[PDB]
């Protein structure tokens, strides 16, 4: 329900005046109610106040990838009626693997859109926790599938396009359409790896490590795209619990960042968690105080509401702190047009007409399409056309609610691998073979069966939540169970072998890669309701593959080098470093890897240029339409792509620097740009504009503090060093962007 600003008692409060500044109206609310109320209402499952008619709203819904369960969501039982469905697009991982920030943009309209029309039938709140943008740092995270990789920078271009995607421009022009939450802020990468729980975790970062690695993204989600709320983490971060450290949420997150009046909501009971078990307060009064006083100012618990009085009595927090709290949340709402009436609002017209839009299921096939990662190809995909009699087989073969990954709603399809092979109109013999993670070989004799008089065979298998999630993270970075051995057996037949690798995470898939049996290996991640027909229109040619690796695929071996509580990337004295950034190993497929099915000659379509002094780039800062130093350009490269082969495809463009000078020692590679080129025809060249930043290029210190260096640099145009420019920065080392000092 909606406060009635016509009519109910709360009619001539200035919170009710449409025309009023949203601080004044959110002031005037609160100050026409009692502190025990506002206490009542710092919690995520708020009652509101009868007294007033302010209804209840709770503020925890989820909408990751689409509209998705949560507390504050409400999806039809009747299978077929209004709001028994939403678009459920690929997990972030896929997302972050297309490497296309328009196409993000998109997507977050779509998910805004019908969250709009769920909160118009009383299903949704106008508020949901997304997006996760913490790096998928260590392979072996359980909750890496929810995040577009481990670049910080593609995480915060992506953040910028979700976020004004989401929220619905740069500004409140109106409204906010949604408001997201960029969550997990400070260093939360981990889950239960040998016993270190998330809830009792003590990250051990660096200032550098915080400043260079962590926290990026973050400046990109709230500084640069206006995020109207974070989320702050379970674990602590040099022994302070995120949620209680003012260093983090004021300095940081307010202050550095450009928060501002924007809210901080826990993790869910987070501010528990500083009393229990991270024993940081010893009284549950304390940690809610400590909590709300560092800048905590909604609890997803119930903690808040049981503990608040009992701290303003005892003079740990002020009526004011819980004042102020509630002045940042019932502004934010009025800036969601809670306290507007609805006449005006086009958002609030938004109906279950407006969900699962032809428009909004072609862009769900459109990311997986994009997403999947051709991997290893030696001619046979695309399909022969003369194959026809198809054997698929293994635990992802007829995959539906896997695709899903975790943080999902209900889909209104979901079209597995096999279904889109019996769409295509393949002749499909199927068997599941053996399970995701067992030791039954029983159902190889079937698997062999329907493979034995096929014109080819596509296994897919992998991980899924049964193999990573929210609270389990990965031992192994291996296969699981069994699967390699059916494939190897399968292998044996000597027929046509496409094997699909699914999943968030990388398995180790090195077997695959040096084995002449297997002709063919994608990545499909995490693939949305239209999953399947994504990959068989790239195993059938209809779409060309074009995806690329958001992350590593390590070797097995990763787990052994590095212990997950290790938050420092650089190599060290126990350490092959972390990223394609650090690593000193050889991962079994790069970083940004990926194939076509043509062939593409790079070249320069303008000369790009030898030499910059600094103090000049930082001048000219000021004189490009940008708000912060770092943000304003280095240069734009300009880069041909001719389409050399003989079919048509899109291209990733990925502009990777390297560089000897400032802080050492100095990253192996950085992604610094990217583009997305779409549709070059055969024999066509396409111009691709890569544009670089001051910050993309300045190096962090030891104190966090982002610097130009005078020095020599080098940059290349994909992970094959594909085309290749020297530049040379001269002049004085000039600081570009300050780091707040840890208290
Ligand atoms: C809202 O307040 C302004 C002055 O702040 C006043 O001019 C206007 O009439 C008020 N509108 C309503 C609907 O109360
Ligand atoms: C706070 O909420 C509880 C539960 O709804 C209710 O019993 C209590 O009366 C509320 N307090 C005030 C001051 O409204
Ligand atoms: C929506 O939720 C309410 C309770 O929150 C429940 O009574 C109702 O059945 C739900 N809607 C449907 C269609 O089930
Ligand atoms: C909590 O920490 C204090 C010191 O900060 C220590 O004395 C106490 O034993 C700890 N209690 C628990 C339950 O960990
Ligand atoms: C609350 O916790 C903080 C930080 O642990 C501590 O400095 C303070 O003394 C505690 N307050 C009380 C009343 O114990
Ligand atoms: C494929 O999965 C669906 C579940 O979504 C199931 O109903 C169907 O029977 C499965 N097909 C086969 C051949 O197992
Ligand atoms: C394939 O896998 C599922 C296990 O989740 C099983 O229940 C199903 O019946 C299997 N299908 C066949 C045709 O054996
Ligand atoms: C597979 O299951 C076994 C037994 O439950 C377990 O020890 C192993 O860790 C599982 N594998 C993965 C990758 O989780």
């Amino acid at each position: 329900a909606f406060p009635d600003c016509a009519n109910g008692p709360l009619k001539s409060n200035l919170v009710c005046n449409a025309s009023a500044d949203p601080v004044s109206r959110a002031k005037a609310l609160v100050d026409a109610l009692t502190l025990e109320e506002l206490v009542n209402n710092t919690v995520n499952a708020s009652p509101g106040v009868p007294r007033v008619g302010l209804p209840p709203y709770n503020w925890w819904s989820e909408a990751l990838h689409g509209v998705a369960r949560s507390p504050g969501a409400n999806f039809s039982t009747v299978p077929g009626s209004p709001f028994s469905s939403a678009t459920s697009f690929p997990q972030p991982i896929i997302l972050g693997a297309t490497f296309d920030d328009d196409l993000i943009h998109s997507i977050a309209t779509v998910i805004s859109t019908e969250a709009r029309a769920f909160n118009n039938a009383g299903r949704a709140g106008l508020d949901f926790f997304t997006p996760n943008i913490n790096p998928f740092k260590d392979p072996r995270w359980g909750r890496g599938q929810e995040t577009p990789g481990e670049d910080p920078y593609h995480i915060a271009q992506y953040v910028y396009q979700l976020i004004t995607g989401l929220q619905g421009g740069l500004s409140p022009d109106p409204y906010y359409k949604v408001v997201a939450d960029c969550k997990h802020f400070a260093g939360y990468d981990l889950e239960d790896w040998h016993g270190n729980n998330r809830m009792a975790f003590n990250a051990v970062i660096s200032t550098q490590d915080l400043a260079e690695f962590y926290t990026p993204s973050f400046q990109s989600c709230v500084r640069d795209a206006h995020v109207g709320s974070v989320m702050c983490s379970y674990n602590a971060v040099n022994g302070v619990p995120s949620c209680a450290s003012p260093y983090l949420l004021q300095d940081l997150i307010r202050d550095h960042f450009g928060l501002g009046d924007g809210w901080i909501t826990s993790d869910c009971d987070a501010v528990d968690n500083v009393f229990d078990p991270h024993n940081y307060t010893s009284t549950l009064v304390n940690a809610s105080a400590v909590s709300l006083k560092a800048g905590t100012d909604v609890d997803c618990g119930t903690t808040y509401s049981q503990t608040l009085v009992d701290a303003v009595n005892q003079k740990l927090v002020t009526e004011d702190d819980v004042k102020t709290s509630m002045v940042r949340l019932y502004s934010s709402l009025v800036r969601l047009g809670y306290f507007d009436s609805p006449e005006n609002q086009p958002w609030r017209q938004l109906g279950w007409a407006d969900v699962n839009t032809p428009s909004a299921q072609a862009l769900a096939l459109t990311a997986a399409e994009e997403g999947v990662v051709l991997l290893k190809n030696d001619g046979t995909l695309p399909l022969s056309r003369r194959i026809k009699h198809i054997a698929v087989v293994g635990p992802w073969a007829n995959a539906t609610t896997q695709m899903q990954g975790n943080y999902q709603g209900i889909a209104p399809f979901l079209i597995s691998p096999l279904q889109a092979l019996q769409d295509a109109g393949f002749h499909v013999s199927f068997a599941n073979g053996t399970a995701i993670n067992s030791t039954d070989t029983s159902g190889f004799a079937s698997a062999l069966m329907a493979a034995k008089a096929a014109d080819a065979i596509v296994f897919a298998g992998g991980i899924d939540e049964t193999i990573e999630s929210e609270g389990h993270d990965r031992d192994s970075i291996e296969w699981p169970g069994n699967q390699l051995d059916l494939i190897e057996q399968l292998a044996a037949l000597r027929k046509p072998l496409i094997v699909l690798q699914m999943g968030g995470g990388q398995v180790d898939s090195s077997s695959l890669k040096a084995s002449k049996a297997v002709n063919a290996l994608l990545w499909g991640g995490y693939p949305g309701q239209s999953g399947g027909t994504a990959i068989v229109n790239i195993l059938t040619g209809k779409t060309a593959p074009s995806g690329r690796l958001p992350i590593t695929q390590y070797p097995a071996a990763y787990v052994d080098a590095i212990p997950m509580t290790d938050m420092a990337l650089r190599p060290s004295s126990s350490s092959p470093g972390r990223t394609y950034k650090w690593y000193t190993g050889t991962p079994v497929f790069d970083f940004g890897f990926g194939l076509h099915y043509t062939s593409f000659k790079l070249s320069w379509a303008a000369s790009p240029p030898s030499r910059f002094d600094i103090s000049s780039l930082v001048a000219g800062a000021k004189h490009a339409g940008v708000a912060f130093t770092d943000l304003a350009p280095l240069f734009t490269f300009h880069v041909a792509v001719k389409n050399s082969g003989k079919v048509t495809s899109d291209y990733v463009a990925l502009l990777f620097a390297h560089t000897t000078v400032g802080p050492s020692p100095a990253p192996q590679q950085e992604l610094v740009a990217y583009t997305r080129v779409k549709g070059i025809t055969p024999g066509r060249t396409a111009t691709a504009a890569l544009s670089v930043t001051l910050g993309s290029i300045a190096r962090v210190d030891e104190s966090g503090v982002r610097s130009l260096y005078p020095g020599k640099y080098s940059v290349w145009v994909d992970t094959t060093r594909e085309i290749m420019h020297t530049f040379e920065l001269t002049g004085k080392t000039t600081q570009i962007l300050g780091w707040p000092q840890p208290r």
